[PDB]
């Protein structure tokens, strides 16, 4: 099939993009999310789970995690890819689902999962965990609203 081409470059491209990062071994600021997203827009929830939940394993065994490979930032990565799908995939471009699936990542995500994990990690009780990132959650949600405004256009 040709989308299957496609579906690796774009898994190379949020490979790449990924490591366009600012961080810890706790919270990181990067561009994986546009990479993300594309996964979700183009192939859908479930292709994109496939693929998010890939992406890592690549990203992984290339390039290495902070503190070591754990297979729970991997789920992530999957509903992440997976969530822009149920909200982006094979619909009109709108500002109302840019907003609700930036929400729905960030809350379930990134201030659910992965403060899960990192609590995990380090060890730390969960709400001193949330405390450390819960400023980035609230700020970055509007940055990744306008750039997947952009990404969705543009494409
Ligand atoms: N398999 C695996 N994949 C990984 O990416 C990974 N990363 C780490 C490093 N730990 C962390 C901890 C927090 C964030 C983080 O806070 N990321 C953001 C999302 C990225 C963004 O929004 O720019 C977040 O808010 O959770 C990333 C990596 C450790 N083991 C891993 N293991």
């Amino acid at each position: 099939l040709r989308e299957l081409v496609l579906l690796a470059m774009v898994i190379a491209i949020k490979v790449v993009l990924g490591q366009f990062k600012v961080g810890d071994a706790t919270l990181q600021v990067g561009l994986g999310f546009i990479g993300s997203v594309m996964l979700g827009y183009l192939f859908g929830p479930w292709w994109g789970f496939a693929g998010g939940a890939l992406s890592d394993l690549v990203s992984s065994a290339i390039f290495g995690n902070l503190g070591g490979f754990f297979i729970g930032f991997t789920l992530t990565a999957a509903l992440e890819s997976m969530i822009y799908g149920f909200f982006l995939y094979k619909k009109p471009i709108q500002i109302w689902r840019v907003i609700a699936s930036v929400i729905c990542v960030t809350v379930i995500c990134y201030i659910g999962l992965n403060t899960l994990w990192v609590s995990m990690l380090g060890g730390t009780n969960f709400m001193v965990a949330l405390s450390s990132r819960i400023l980035k959650e609230m700020i970055t949600p509007w940055i990744h609203m306008v750039v997947v405004w952009f990404i969705l256009e543009g494409l």
